[PDB]
Protein backbone atom coordinates (compact mmCIF):
# COMPACT_ATOMS: atom_id res chain seq x y z
CA UNK A 1 0.00 0.00 0.00
CA UNK A 2 0.73 3.71 0.32
CA UNK A 3 2.80 2.96 3.43
CA UNK A 4 6.05 0.75 3.41
CA UNK A 5 9.46 0.31 4.96
CA UNK A 6 12.65 -0.66 3.79
CA UNK A 7 13.47 -4.46 5.17
CA UNK A 8 10.84 -7.68 5.34
CA UNK A 9 12.05 -7.97 8.89
CA UNK A 10 14.26 -6.15 10.92
CA UNK A 11 16.55 -7.12 14.51
CA UNK A 12 15.15 -5.25 17.44
CA UNK A 13 17.72 -1.92 17.47
CA UNK A 14 17.81 -1.59 13.75
CA UNK A 15 16.24 1.39 11.82
CA UNK A 16 13.27 1.00 10.15
CA UNK A 17 12.98 3.72 6.97
CA UNK A 18 9.33 4.29 6.80
CA UNK A 19 7.77 5.51 2.73
CA UNK A 20 4.39 7.30 2.76
CA UNK A 21 2.96 7.87 -0.21
CA UNK A 22 0.03 9.77 -1.60
CA UNK A 23 -0.68 9.97 -5.26
CA UNK A 24 -3.44 12.31 -5.86
CA UNK A 25 -2.62 15.83 -4.55
CA UNK A 26 -4.52 18.12 -6.66
CA UNK A 27 -5.66 21.58 -6.16
CA UNK A 28 -9.68 21.10 -6.02
CA UNK A 29 -11.49 17.94 -4.08
CA UNK A 30 -15.00 18.59 -4.55
CA UNK A 31 -15.75 21.63 -5.98
CA UNK A 32 -13.70 23.34 -3.25
CA UNK A 33 -10.55 24.55 -3.21
CA UNK A 34 -7.12 22.70 -1.74
CA UNK A 35 -5.63 24.78 0.68
CA UNK A 36 -3.76 22.31 2.50
CA UNK A 37 -2.97 18.28 2.69
CA UNK A 38 -2.82 16.82 6.11
CA UNK A 39 -0.55 13.96 6.91
CA UNK A 40 -1.24 12.25 10.11
CA UNK A 41 1.00 9.07 11.50
CA UNK A 42 -0.19 7.06 14.42
CA UNK A 43 2.90 4.79 15.48
CA UNK A 44 3.03 1.57 17.42
CA UNK A 45 4.02 2.12 21.11
CA UNK A 46 7.87 3.79 21.79
CA UNK A 47 8.42 0.28 23.20
CA UNK A 48 7.79 -1.63 19.84
CA UNK A 49 9.04 1.58 17.45
CA UNK A 50 10.57 4.45 18.27
CA UNK A 51 9.95 7.29 16.03
CA UNK A 52 13.06 9.45 15.62
CA UNK A 53 12.05 12.64 15.88
CA UNK A 54 12.75 15.50 13.24
CA UNK A 55 13.45 12.69 10.70
CA UNK A 56 11.46 13.39 7.96
CA UNK A 57 12.03 14.20 4.40
CA UNK A 58 9.25 15.68 2.62
CA UNK A 59 8.86 16.08 -1.23
CA UNK A 60 6.00 16.86 -3.92
CA UNK A 61 7.16 15.21 -7.37
CA UNK A 62 4.91 16.59 -10.07
CA UNK A 63 3.57 14.67 -13.33
CA UNK A 64 7.27 15.14 -14.72
CA UNK A 65 9.06 13.71 -11.92
CA UNK A 66 10.17 17.56 -11.01
CA UNK A 67 10.91 17.32 -6.99
CA UNK A 68 10.22 20.00 -4.38
CA UNK A 69 11.73 19.41 -1.18
CA UNK A 70 10.08 21.07 1.07
CA UNK A 71 11.40 22.41 4.69
CA UNK A 72 9.61 22.90 7.71
CA UNK A 73 7.99 26.05 9.46
CA UNK A 74 4.65 27.40 10.02
CA UNK A 75 4.25 30.18 7.32
CA UNK A 76 1.71 29.64 4.83
CA UNK A 77 4.14 29.71 1.93
CA UNK A 78 5.46 27.55 -1.20
CA UNK A 79 8.29 24.85 -0.08
CA UNK A 80 6.89 24.74 3.52
CA UNK A 81 5.27 21.85 5.54
CA UNK A 82 4.39 22.48 9.38
CA UNK A 83 5.59 19.77 12.24
CA UNK A 84 3.44 18.78 15.23
CA UNK A 85 5.29 15.57 17.13
CA UNK A 86 3.46 14.52 20.54
CA UNK A 87 3.51 11.07 22.20
CA UNK A 88 5.99 9.43 19.71
CA UNK A 89 3.12 10.41 16.79
CA UNK A 90 3.38 13.17 14.05
CA UNK A 91 1.63 15.07 12.03
CA UNK A 92 2.87 17.42 8.86
CA UNK A 93 0.48 19.76 7.23
CA UNK A 94 1.64 21.30 3.84
CA UNK A 95 -0.04 24.40 2.61
CA UNK A 96 -1.10 24.28 -0.99
CA UNK A 97 -2.33 27.59 -1.73
CA UNK A 98 -1.71 30.93 -0.55
CA UNK A 99 -5.44 31.72 1.12
CA UNK A 100 -7.89 28.99 1.73
CA UNK A 101 -10.80 30.35 -0.70
CA UNK A 102 -10.92 30.86 -4.40
CA UNK A 103 -5.78 31.59 -8.11
CA UNK A 104 -2.70 31.40 -5.35
CA UNK A 105 -2.36 27.74 -5.76
CA UNK A 106 1.59 26.87 -5.12
CA UNK A 107 1.56 23.38 -7.00
CA UNK A 108 0.37 22.58 -10.33
CA UNK A 109 -1.23 19.23 -11.95
CA UNK A 110 -1.13 16.10 -10.30
CA UNK A 111 1.31 15.23 -7.75
CA UNK A 112 2.53 12.83 -5.38
CA UNK A 113 3.12 13.46 -1.70
CA UNK A 114 6.20 11.46 -0.55
CA UNK A 115 7.38 11.70 3.59
CA UNK A 116 10.07 9.25 4.56
CA UNK A 117 11.08 8.86 7.71
CA UNK A 118 12.71 6.40 10.45
CA UNK A 119 12.49 4.76 13.64
CA UNK A 120 14.28 2.08 16.10
CA UNK A 121 12.47 -1.26 16.74
CA UNK A 122 12.89 -1.87 20.33
CA UNK A 123 12.06 -4.94 22.52
CA UNK A 124 8.28 -4.87 23.07
CA UNK A 125 7.88 -5.89 19.32
CA UNK A 126 6.09 -9.20 18.68
CA UNK A 127 7.76 -11.95 16.79
CA UNK A 128 5.94 -13.51 13.73
CA UNK A 129 4.13 -13.35 10.60
CA UNK A 130 0.59 -13.18 12.32
CA UNK A 131 -1.68 -9.91 12.41
CA UNK A 132 0.49 -7.58 14.88
CA UNK A 133 -1.48 -4.07 15.85
CA UNK A 134 1.22 -4.02 17.96
CA UNK A 135 3.94 -3.68 15.51
CA UNK A 136 1.94 -1.61 13.13
CA UNK A 137 1.26 1.72 12.28
CA UNK A 138 -0.76 3.90 10.12
CA UNK A 139 -0.86 7.19 7.88
CA UNK A 140 -3.69 9.01 6.82
CA UNK A 141 -3.58 12.15 4.03
CA UNK A 142 -6.61 14.24 3.75
CA UNK A 143 -7.16 17.36 1.81
CA UNK A 144 -8.56 20.58 4.14
CA UNK A 145 -9.78 19.36 7.30
CA UNK A 146 -11.13 16.19 6.12
CA UNK A 147 -10.89 13.12 8.69
CA UNK A 148 -12.45 10.54 6.29
CA UNK A 149 -9.16 9.29 4.96
CA UNK A 150 -9.42 5.23 5.95
CA UNK A 151 -5.13 5.14 5.73
CA UNK A 152 -2.50 2.89 4.90
CA UNK A 153 -1.01 0.72 7.55
CA UNK A 154 2.55 -1.42 7.32
CA UNK A 155 3.45 -3.93 10.33
CA UNK A 156 7.09 -4.19 11.24
CA UNK A 157 8.70 -7.59 11.58
CA UNK A 158 10.93 -9.99 13.22
CA UNK A 159 11.77 -13.66 14.25
CA UNK A 160 12.22 -15.70 17.27
CA UNK A 161 14.50 -18.94 18.01
CA UNK A 162 12.74 -21.44 20.45
CA UNK A 163 15.98 -23.87 20.89
CA UNK A 164 15.09 -27.13 22.48
CA UNK A 165 18.25 -29.24 23.80
CA UNK A 166 17.56 -32.83 24.49
CA UNK A 167 19.55 -36.13 24.68
CA UNK A 168 19.73 -37.65 21.14
CA UNK A 169 19.18 -41.03 22.25
CA UNK A 170 16.53 -40.65 25.03
CA UNK A 171 14.90 -37.70 23.80
CA UNK A 172 14.87 -36.36 27.25
CA UNK A 173 14.95 -32.15 27.61
CA UNK A 174 18.41 -30.73 29.18
CA UNK A 175 19.02 -28.19 31.39
CA UNK A 176 21.98 -26.11 31.88
CA UNK A 177 23.37 -26.03 28.56
CA UNK A 178 25.16 -22.71 27.67
CA UNK A 179 24.71 -21.28 23.73
CA UNK A 180 25.95 -18.08 22.05
CA UNK A 181 24.64 -17.64 18.76
CA UNK A 182 26.56 -16.82 15.80
CA UNK A 183 25.49 -14.75 12.08
CA UNK A 184 26.21 -15.40 9.20
CA UNK A 185 29.13 -12.91 9.05
CA UNK A 186 31.24 -14.70 11.63
CA UNK A 187 29.89 -12.83 14.61
CA UNK A 188 28.27 -13.46 17.91
CA UNK A 189 25.31 -12.42 19.71
CA UNK A 190 25.28 -9.45 21.88
CA UNK A 191 21.66 -8.66 23.60
CA UNK A 192 22.83 -7.42 26.93
CA UNK A 193 20.77 -3.93 25.88
CA UNK A 194 17.54 -5.15 26.03
CA UNK A 195 16.30 -2.94 22.94
CA UNK A 196 19.46 -3.28 20.79
CA UNK A 197 20.73 -6.79 18.86
CA UNK A 198 24.60 -5.92 18.45
CA UNK A 199 26.77 -8.59 16.30
CA UNK A 200 30.45 -8.75 17.62
CA UNK A 201 33.19 -10.81 19.24
CA UNK A 202 32.52 -14.25 20.74
CA UNK A 203 33.94 -12.59 24.04
CA UNK A 204 31.17 -10.10 24.35
CA UNK A 205 28.21 -12.55 23.54
CA UNK A 206 25.59 -13.32 25.63
CA UNK A 207 25.39 -16.52 26.90
CA UNK A 208 22.27 -18.17 27.12
CA UNK A 209 21.41 -21.23 29.47
CA UNK A 210 18.99 -23.82 28.37
CA UNK A 211 15.81 -23.64 31.47
CA UNK A 212 14.61 -26.46 33.54
CA UNK A 213 12.40 -27.30 30.42
CA UNK A 214 15.46 -27.83 28.23
CA UNK A 215 14.33 -24.33 26.24
CA UNK A 216 16.21 -20.85 25.36
CA UNK A 217 14.40 -18.60 23.28
CA UNK A 218 15.74 -15.45 21.39
CA UNK A 219 13.18 -13.24 20.26
CA UNK A 220 13.58 -10.36 17.91
CA UNK A 221 16.00 -11.46 14.86
CA UNK A 222 16.19 -10.44 11.51
CA UNK A 223 15.57 -12.95 9.04
CA UNK A 224 18.92 -14.77 7.79
CA UNK A 225 20.75 -18.11 8.61
CA UNK A 226 21.98 -18.36 12.05
CA UNK A 227 24.48 -21.20 13.86
CA UNK A 228 23.93 -22.19 17.55
CA UNK A 229 27.18 -22.55 19.23
CA UNK A 230 27.63 -24.91 22.44
CA UNK A 231 29.71 -23.24 25.24
CA UNK A 232 28.99 -25.93 27.79
CA UNK A 233 27.05 -28.76 27.40
CA UNK A 234 24.50 -29.83 30.11
CA UNK A 235 25.96 -32.16 32.90
CA UNK A 236 27.49 -35.38 31.94
CA UNK A 237 27.47 -34.87 28.06
CA UNK A 238 30.00 -34.08 25.49
CA UNK A 239 30.86 -30.67 24.41
CA UNK A 240 29.14 -30.47 20.45
CA UNK A 241 32.28 -29.77 18.39
CA UNK A 242 29.91 -28.17 15.65
CA UNK A 243 27.61 -25.35 15.43
CA UNK A 244 23.78 -25.58 14.15
CA UNK A 245 22.47 -23.70 11.23
CA UNK A 246 19.31 -22.30 12.17
CA UNK A 247 17.24 -20.50 9.47
CA UNK A 248 15.00 -17.75 10.14
CA UNK A 249 12.52 -16.49 7.44
CA UNK A 250 12.54 -18.21 3.57
CA UNK A 251 13.90 -21.85 4.01
CA UNK A 252 13.10 -22.27 7.74
CA UNK A 253 12.45 -25.81 9.04
CA UNK A 254 10.70 -26.16 12.54
CA UNK A 255 8.46 -23.95 12.18
CA UNK A 256 5.33 -23.49 14.31
CA UNK A 257 1.98 -23.18 12.65
CA UNK A 258 3.68 -22.81 9.03
CA UNK A 259 5.53 -19.38 10.22
CA UNK A 260 9.06 -19.37 8.68
CA UNK A 261 9.54 -16.25 11.59
CA UNK A 262 8.89 -18.82 14.54
CA UNK A 263 11.58 -21.79 14.40
CA UNK A 264 12.29 -23.88 16.57
CA UNK A 265 15.30 -26.28 16.09
CA UNK A 266 15.83 -29.13 18.57
CA UNK A 267 20.26 -30.09 19.89
CA UNK A 268 21.21 -33.44 20.59
CA UNK A 269 23.56 -33.90 23.06
CA UNK A 270 25.59 -37.01 23.60
CA UNK A 271 26.03 -38.40 27.06
CA UNK A 272 29.88 -38.87 28.01
CA UNK A 273 31.41 -42.30 28.90
CA UNK A 274 30.56 -41.50 32.64
CA UNK A 275 26.86 -41.39 31.68
CA UNK A 276 26.03 -44.14 29.81
CA UNK A 277 28.13 -46.76 32.30
CA1 LIG B 1 12.92 20.78 -8.53
CA1 LIG C 1 -15.37 12.70 8.88
CA1 LIG D 1 22.05 -3.18 16.51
Amino acid sequence: GGKTVDQKTYSVGDTVKYTITYKNAVNYHGTEKVYQYVIKDTMPSASVVDLNEGSYEVTITDGSGNITTLTQGSEKATGKYNLLEENNNFTITIPWAATNTPDDFFYKGINTITVTYTGVLKSGAKPGSADLPENTNIATINPNTSNDDPGQKVTVRDGQITIKKIDGSTKASLQGAIFVLKNATGQFLNFNDTNNVEWGTEANATEYTTGADGIITITGLKEGTYYLVEKKAPLGYNLLDNSQKVILGDGATDTTNSDNLLVNPTVENNKGTELPS
